[PDB]
This record gives C-alpha cells, structure tokens and sequence, in this order.
C-alpha cells in the first residue's frame, strides 16, 4: 500500500537537480518507502507539517539524522535543544529564546545592518565578486562570531564545524564518513570555546551561562547550549543569503520591485528561505505505530521530512517555482514548525533582511558573469560559488 522508491535523497545527482525527483516522491502518495536506507519518506506539505507538530508521536530524542540513538551511539553528545523532546526540550528551548529575544535583536541591529551596508559598498568598488564567499559567507562571518562573543583564534574551523553537523544528520555514505573522520580539531575548537572563560561578557555565549543562575539551566548544560549556536546558524543562513542574491539575479524583475520598496527586503529573503530552504530535510523517528496518509507505520522507524519539496508542493503554494518577493510565505517549513521551529530564526531574518536593504538601497543590476557551482552537503542546500558583476544605483 505504500509505494517503494529507489531514489537516493542524499546522492550527489540528486542534490546537482532535486525538483524533478522531488515532484516524483511527491506524486507518489503521501507517505513513500526509501528502499535505499529503509526509511519512510514525506514529500507533500500537509504531511511534512502534521509531522513536525506531532512531537508526541514523531520523537526527536531519538535523532534528528538518520541514525537512531536508540541503535548507534551519536557522534557527538547529544544537542541539548534540537535532540530533545519535551519536557527536556523545555527549559533549553526557553534560555535560546531570550538570549535570541526580539529584545536582543535591538541590541545587536544597528551593528548588524552597519556591516552590511559597509560590505554592499566595498563589494561594489570591485565590481566582479564571488557572492557566495565575499558576500553571502563573509558577512555573517563579519557580525555572528563577534554577537556571540568569539575569540578571534580559531574562527577559520567554524564553517567547517558547520558543514560537519550538517552532513552528519545524513546517512554513512562518503559525504558523512569523510565529515566525521579527522572532525576531532574542530570539535576540539568548538568545545573550547563553550567554556564560560572564552566568551566575552555581553554576547550570546555569555548570556546562556548567565541564565545558569535562573535555574532554567545548570552551569553543565550551558557548554552544550553554546555548542548549538556554533553548529547552527551559519551555514543556513549563508545559504540563505547566497540563495537570495542568486535569486535576484535570475529573477530581474524581483530585484527591480525590491528596489522600489527596500520594505520588502524582510519578505524577499523569507521568500530566499522558503525557496531555496537552505535546510532541505531532516528526520524524526515513531515512538508508535502510526497512521499518516493511510499508510501504518511501525515504532521505531526514521521518517524523512523533505522540507524543501514541501516548501515547493504546488498543492500548497501558487506557481511554487517562482521568486516572488510579495508572497504570503507565512507557513512555510524553511524554519520547521512547531516546537522546535528555528529557535535562531529572528537572528537570519536580521541578517537577511540587512543585507538585502543594503542591496536594495545599493545596488542596481546582478549578472552571473562566471562559472556557478553547487556546494554538496547530505542536508544542506546551497552554493559553493556565484559570481556576479554589481552594477550601482
Ligand atoms: C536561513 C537560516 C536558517 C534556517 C533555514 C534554519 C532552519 C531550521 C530548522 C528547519 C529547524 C528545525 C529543526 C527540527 O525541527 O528538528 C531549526 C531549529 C534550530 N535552529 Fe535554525 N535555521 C536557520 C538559522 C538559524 C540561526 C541563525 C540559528 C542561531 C542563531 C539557528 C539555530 C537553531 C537551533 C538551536 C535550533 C533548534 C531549535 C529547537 O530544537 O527547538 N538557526 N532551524
Ligand atoms: O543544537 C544543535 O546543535 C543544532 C544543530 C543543527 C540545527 O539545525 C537543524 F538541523 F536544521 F535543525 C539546529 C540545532
Ligand atoms: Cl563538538
């Protein structure tokens, strides 16, 4: 009753062209098999969101990848937060909230949409630039590590920390066991840099391990907790903004409204997330028998969520393969939903929404003018290149 697929998710062609193969598990029924890991599949909007805010019966405790914690130990300590189901998830969930508060964002907005202005402008002194590296990952590398309170030693193991948790959420194929192997420098850089010592005073790393005092957390937990906003956070939102510019570029007509009305830089990169949805799937894992789209699911059994297809599911959303920076995206799964929803999300707004008002008060024109290329990830979706030629306002 419930159609077996062959098609890999994590494979490299599916990652160079996923929309076809998307529209494939998507057309198939509501709920597919993977036959090649053994995992049930959800393509369709309306499953992907029931699943996500169904916590009781979709656990993340078990592992967010495909790895079940139940069967294999994890290759790191358990996230605190993102591994957790409630009530664990509560109170970590809580201390992330306000340290990330929209009370924070004030505090960090104006230094925030400075450096993005200030890099809008240095880039458009060079004219030919590769946005992915000396604008999509320079800026948030320019405003994230000094809002958490980094040190300078040791930033350079920060991107690769990244793109190390990502592909670990994948299965063990070459992606993953290359990732993990020799991993232990940067897990040592990151560890550090956890410890209360290493973080200045008035950045995100800090606040955590106040709220040690609160009760919410105890001073063990907070290394952990710190441990998140160094695995989360960067790489999607590079992806994020790398995605948006390359959208306005293939996408003229957009960059033009955006410029009329730099209002709208907030809803065109909530539109980049839904679009391109830097974070394309993840998994949850039965507690229970379950019935989802008339298909009955055992206990214990990892579920793929395809938030990137449901983001595009045409069953769902008006001309899905359209930028449109007006879109209503409000219900999108760029984010997730529910509990777990993006705890960072008020964070890669700021950053997205600044750096597109500096482009939209800036710049004029982006033309691709040189090779694009695609940057692999088992979890990840975005670019490994983009150059472009910024024409001025
Ligand atoms: C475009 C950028 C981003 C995207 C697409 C994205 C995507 C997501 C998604 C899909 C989830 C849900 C995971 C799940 O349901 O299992 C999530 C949660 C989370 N995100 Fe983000 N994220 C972004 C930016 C950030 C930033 C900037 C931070 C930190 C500053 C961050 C930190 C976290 C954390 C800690 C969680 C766990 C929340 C929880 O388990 O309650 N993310 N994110
Ligand atoms: O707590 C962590 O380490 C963590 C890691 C990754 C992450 O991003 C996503 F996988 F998309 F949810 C969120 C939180
Ligand atoms: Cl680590």
């Amino acid at each position: 009753t419930i159609p077996h697929l062959a098609i890999d998710p994590f494979s490299l062609d599916f990652f160079d062209d996923p929309y076809p193969d998307q529209q494939t598990l998507r057309d198939a029924g509501p709920v597919v098999y993977l036959d090649k890991w053994n995992v049930y599949g959800v393509a369709r909007y309306a499953e992907v969101h029931a699943v996500l805010n169904d916590p009781t019966t979709f656990c993340s405790s078990r592992g967010v990848g495909l790895s079940d914690f139940k069967k294999e130990k994890p290759w790191r300590p358990p996230s605190l937060i993102l591994e957790a189901d409630p009530p664990a998830h509560t109170r970590p969930r809580a201390v992330l909230s306000k340290v990330l508060s929209p009370a924070t964002m004030k505090t960090i907005r104006d230094g925030f949409a400075a450096a993005a202005d200030a890099k809008v402008d240095e880039l458009l002194q060079r004219g030919c630039i590769d946005a992915i590296a000396d604008l999509a990952e320079a800026y948030p590398l320019s405003v994230f590590p000094d809002a958490m309170g980094l040190k300078q030693e040791g930033r350079e193991h920060l991107l690769p920390y990244a793109g190390l948790v990502f592909n670990a959420f994948g299965p063990p194929n070459e992606l993953r066991q290359t990732a993990i192997e020799r991993s232990a420098p940067h897990q040592a850089y990151v560890n550090e840099q956890c410890q209360r010592p290493n973080l200045a005073p008035g950045g995100f790393g800090a606040c955590i391990h106040a709220f040690t005092d609160t009760g919410e957390i105890t001073p063990d937990e907070a290394p952990l907790l710190v441990r998140s906003l160094l695995s989360a956070g960067l790489d999607e939102t590079v992806n994020g903004i790398g995605a948006a510019v390359y959208c306005l570029a293939r996408f003229p007509g957009e960059l033009q409204r955006l410029r009329s009305d730099p209002t709208l830089a907030r809803n065109a990169f909530e539109e980049a997330v839904r679009f391109e949805s830097p974070v394309q799937t993840f998994f949850r894992t039965t507690t229970r028998e379950v019935e989802l789209g008339g298909a009955v699911i055992g206990e214990g059994e990892k579920v793929l969520m395809f938030l990137g297809s449901a983001n595009r599911d045409p069953r769902r959303w008006s001309d899905p393969d359209l930028y449109d920076i007006t879109r209503k995206t409000s219900g999108h799964v760029g984010f997730g939903s529910g509990v777990h929803m993006c705890v960072g999300q008020l964070v890669a707004r700021l950053e997205g929404e600044v750096m597109l008002s500096a482009l939209a008060r800036k710049v004029a024109a982006i033309d691709i003018d040189g090779p694009v290329k695609r940057r692999f990830n088992n979890t990840l979706r975005g670019l490994e290149s983009l150059p472009v030629k910024l024409t001025p306002a």
